[PDB]
């Protein structure tokens, strides 16, 4: 039997002996990560060493004001040693012995689009010592992207992108952005320059772009990023840590990112995935139950596993699709989804010109704003991918299966016949099936062959 | 760190060394059952030695009409070799010997407000091969209290309790009961007389231990043959210790005097004051009762009334669940009306809702529904105040609609040591004794009782 | 037999013989009021010798604007002899003998916000003389916090605080503060530097502070505010009159306010606290049968008497719950409550991230503008019952699904909710205290003899 | 100053010094009530001394069926020592001298119309020991006008009138009467024959000589007459006499005795203003005084109570909390009444009969009504001589005075600035004021001149 996230718990499937098992942590070993206690030396050595750029305490002097920008709780590691914490811990006592005091010293969480954080969210990011040190006098913030008393202009690119940068980043003397280097189903990494371009500007910027943008936010404020980044493994551990110029520092992390993302581990072509989403995951609780967001999960699911799969992918999925539209954190799925039904849209790609009709809107942009909901653009920013590649995608264990065939998806109630259906119409009676426990509650790969 | 059932998967929680754990089979073994190979011995035996009542082919003849009365799937086995088809199998082969006609056979599902059984629902209560031999020749109904045309009012006991009784069963030759004696939060066991009194009796003759067997009685009265009772008393796995068919009036006892043995364990030392435990979303009478707060009520309730011989007066409860507010309405249509008029109306607890019960079993809509799209009779939540006077306080850790559990009486709280520090704060002291059930929906329930 | 206010009219409960009773100024007497004969000497010697500030005829003069800052309805005294019609008429006695018109001279009701004061609410603040003098020429006006064409930005204080105020307390040339020094469940008192911090900003310098800010609002208009506050007893009725500066001052009248609301009466720590709350009383009519002003005001009782009862202590409230929202003076509460109740909300402090959220409504700032009703950012200016208390009663419910959802124990007789408790929490042998019209009464803090 | 009931407490009212006070039982001494000591010799004396049929034990024998009709909740005193418990001990008593079995002695309480008793209301109504020895037997059972099964068609008078009774008396071979003899605003009595005509029948038999023939009627089809045991009662619903026997012949000799009671002679002077208050809660219950319809009655029946006493330029001036609280549990039909009343051609209120038989005939009213413990919805057209007789009605201090004055009624917030209005208006700046300070609440009386 194996055992698949369904919902909160599990589900069990009766699979063929064939069937093969790829866990990102026991599989293929990551490599290592450094013990916790030369985590200290570490983060040492990488700031006294940065690359392209002075040490904290070359560029800090008595009343330079600091912004200190810190990604929100969608990803990284919320552990008593994770990258967040430490690199705050450290950046900070470098400042202080520089003879930068704590009055100036500002945290910007930096979402974008993401919900912005609420006393526990920042509670889990920044620990128990930084939480209690800042967030009382007013210096922990949350990126707002509609306050357009707190954003500012910078024009355009060479290409045309238009670039609004938060106010608070904009006037500091030191700013300094923390990232942490994780793979994308796209291809791309989660570093210093996509981290800027994201989290600090709003949804008419996110509409080689972020390098664009970054550097153009570089040029208008006269001083470039320190950044900090520390390459994560499957369990969010720091591997290395890298601190300075972000254009000079992206690549060296990006060598040995690939080595972590990139695992080279498939000797045949699979022609069906197993796998199930859990509720809770990525984005937060309803991920696994909002249809929007299973397709969204699905095409990165597609995305990562492109190569290990044949052309005739299926795809079996074990979610509970109650119609649980999360609401206080989704407000303007709903009307999404029911614009989608009852409109001329064959495909979600129809969709995308609606953006601008949705991240204009009042009451959303208001949500976003004082509710702590994701931005209305956040839909637009992905699921057609899933649409095509795959001849048929199943959603077992569905609890409102409605809600899944109208995304397109087709729906069982138990694997084995979700798996007897695919054998009869798609992958013939010999499929090739490889089965996903947990992945969507570590860091996923992207899966390639030994070829 | 201990492990409790929260929804569908597993809260984690960090509780003192002193708290004690209690599976009811792991811990306390339940008398050994009978091995599979041993079933048939076990089988026959129990057929061809009535207690009470002549054997089954004494019974049988040529040209008798034989109705089965099978119980519902809320808790009798579904096992490869459970009661239900074994016992089914042996007496319909038995019945064969007996010159017995096939088309003379009607198996009827027993509900009596619970949800009429379907296609799949039969099919995991009969077995496959009953499932295809009986079911699409129409040999298969389920009980319908709402069936005017096919109930008979038998009239009235002794102690004035009005009587209506599946026609079916009325006009049969040979009534067959097929029942798992286990053990029920009252006390009373759920096999025997009380299985024909609740599953072929309309709800007026539920609103009326010793009225089921008169109830039954008179059903034997009036029909003029006793029921052929088959009972299997059930271990925690639903395995089967002891076979008793016969008479059910004499047989019960004998049936008692064992499942006694079973029911009430026997492992205490001291008296604990903090009850921890997790309802999962399907247990008991389906998906749904882990969120539906009168149905979280009335499970607490059971909880209540199993340990209360085993915790002090100043008890806490804890448990784990979500309450999403999914009532499940397309399963308890009526119980969204229930509960906005407790909400809404001069109701400080909960029986004082009961004088509505009569004008919810009549409405036409849900009468409806419950005979025509398996839900439960309106009835049923009629039919949950044992916590709300027993425990100090209960909390309703995890919950994500929380308003729900605290318009039933319930705390809420966002984890389970958070709600243990409050209640070590105000109610039991920092010095507590805890007791810790795990997976206590999951496996059937038993009494836990003092050692000595 | 025992009388508690239910609603409207009162309930009756059989307590055990051994109940105590406590009522303010009948139990403990307060220090003496003043008697009427000596009230015009009294306010004339307090203006006449002001606390680090020179008299009103020595900063007055021809042409100078005077503000004077009156408090709203909520607290104070309504009668014919109250410090506000009292202090106004002194107060403007001396400035017309100073040389200041009566055409200049300019009130403003300080609610901040609580609702803008009604033509009846300035009858009753007022009083007829005062009345028809001022109003019919557009001389009261009603603070209104959400007018952004009269409120003023003085930036932010030294600790972070961001202070907006009244432009026409801003503009005068004297900026005349009236205030009452009554005790509050928090510890500090009202009236002087708090009036002035709460009464003429907005919902954002709301959200030792009101120190900060008083001050800071003294340094950017360059005149300290005259502060003429009078020490109310149970009654309503001054004790003494204390003018001048409010920073000298402020001490002076509390050394005497601790004598009043701080009472010394307990023998013994007990366990069951017993009271009823009527439909009308503090903030108006629907406070005892709003969910949420309910909640705030058994919060008010827990801290009011935190000292003389026990650990385990229960409290048995009296109260018509019957779903009366006042929502042409709550417009927002009904919203308030269902999202508590449809929501991840624990308890009530989970709601405050909602906070700005409500108080930037356009349609609820409009009916605080325009209609009389509070500003959406009061609810969230509570947790203190859930946190202390073993168990709250709440006896005689009208519709007991709104003060169960709030987390309160709903029963139907004051005798059943008692039996309850003592078979549950407090035991067989409990210390009741009865509170008979502990809200129809200028609460006192009770504290312990010893 | 006066105080008057305002919803659940007082309002005050400052009144001229003419003002007169009247208090039904402290102003004029009701007859001198029988003590406690001997209501036990009253009450068997009564019993063994009939007023036309034999005694008690006559009647009964082996294998009797007793019914006893016990009144509702709405009028009769529930103290220790009541009409209802003493009677139906008593006469529990005697029945068991006389060998009757207990099984064969069935409670019917005789609503009629109002709400079925509960579980609450019947304890209340038959005493601790009474309930606890009847109630779970199943020996209580509420009258139920729509129950076709449990009601018997006797037939028609001779006027015409349609006679429905309930089929347990109707089967019963003793049928007893539990009355109490108090005023009605008309002149009637509540006890005796009238008991019989309105509590065990439809509303058919509802829409004083009509009550006399249909009980008449009901004796004659029965073959045995009602055997009654009515007492007099004064203001705090103490006995006067006691009067057991033949109803017919009996309802003259407690009349004698009841006329001594309703009507006072305390009357010098033609009143010109009468000012009173209703409480939220008194004689139909909770809602009395909140609901306008129930309001209308109230108002009609101090009409009809004090017209002798008063002038022809009446003002009323009431103090009610008319805040819109229909109390819809228990009258879920007023409020469609009410619109009704307010959105079709009704000019006054007795326009409104003609919808009787299509509110009586309701399902849902009649499901809430026998299921529920609702009123009947032909109740409400069981109210126009208020707007007859009276030049003006103030309610003073309403909530919701869209109510109030949607019926017709004046509305103001003060009783001074009400007394003011009806000064300049209607009675002149010297009138004769009234005040009853506690009408509501005591057992009304009928004021009479007193010459």
């Amino acid at each position: 039997k194996f055992d698949f996230e369904y919902g909160q718990g599990t589900m069990s499937a009766e699979l063929p002996d064939n069937t093969d098992i790829f866990i990102p942590g026991e599989t293929v070993k990551d490599p290592d990560h450094i013990p916790e206690d030369q985590l200290e030396a570490a983060y040492l050595e990488s700031l006294a060493h940065p690359i392209g750029m002075p040490t904290l305490t070359e560029l800090a002097g008595p009343g330079k004001t600091v912004t200190i920008v810190v990604p929100d709780r969608v990803k990284g590691g919320e552990q008593a040693t994770s990258h967040r914490k430490l690199s705050i811990k450290y950046i900070l006592k470098e400042l202080y012995a520089a003879g930068v005091e704590k009055k100036d010293i500002l945290f910007i969480i930096s979402n974008g689009l993401h919900p912005r954080s609420t006393e526990a969210d920042a509670k889990a990011i920044f620990g128990e010592e930084l939480f209690n040190e800042f967030w009382h006098t007013g210096q922990i913030i949350s990126h707002d992207s509609e306050d357009q008393e707190h954003m500012v202009d910078l024009g355009t690119t060479h290409r045309g992108d238009p670039v609004y940068m938060n106010k608070y980043v904009f006037e500091c003397d030191i700013p300094i952005l923390i990232g942490h280097v994780q793979g994308n189903p796209y291809g791309g990494y989660s570093g210093g320059y996509k981290h800027s371009a994201t989290g600090i500007t709003n949804w008419k910027c996110i509409a080689n772009k972020f390098d664009e943008i970054s550097m153009h936010m570089e040029e208008k404020m006269g001083h470039p990023f320190f950044c900090c980044d520390a390459v994560l493994d499957t369990q969010s551990r720091q591997i290395a840590i890298y601190s300075g110029y972000a254009k000079e520092m992206m690549p060296i992390s990006w060598k040995l990112a690939d080595k972590r993302t990139y695992v080279h581990w498939a000797e045949k072509k699979y022609d069906v995935l197993v796998f199930g989403m859990p509720q809770k995951f990525h984005y937060g609780d309803g991920m696994g139950t909002n249809p929007i967001m299973m397709m969204q999960a699905l095409s990165a699911q597609v995305l990562r596993f492109k190569r290990v799969m044949s052309d005739n992918c299926v795809i079996i999925c074990a979610s509970t699709c109650n119609g649980y539209f999360h609401d206080e954190r989704w407000p303007y799925l709903r009307e999404l989804y029911d614009l989608f039904q009852h409109d001329h849209m064959n495909t979600l790609p129809d969709m995308n010109r609606l953006g601008e009709y949705f991240a204009t809107n009042e009451e959303y942009i208001r949500k976003y704003r004082y509710t702590n909901a994701f931005h209305p653009f956040h839909g637009f920013s992905c699921g057609h991918i899933a649409e095509m590649n795959t001849s048929a995608i199943y959603i077992v264990g569905a609890e409102e299966p409605g809600y899944a065939r109208g995304m397109g998806l087709k729906t069982r109630a138990t694997f084995e016949e979700a798996l007897e259906d695919a054998k009869k119409k798609y992958v013939g009676q010999e499929p090739n099936i490889l089965a996903l426990p947990m992945t969507f509650k570590k860091a996923a790969v992207h899966l390639c062959m030994k070829d």
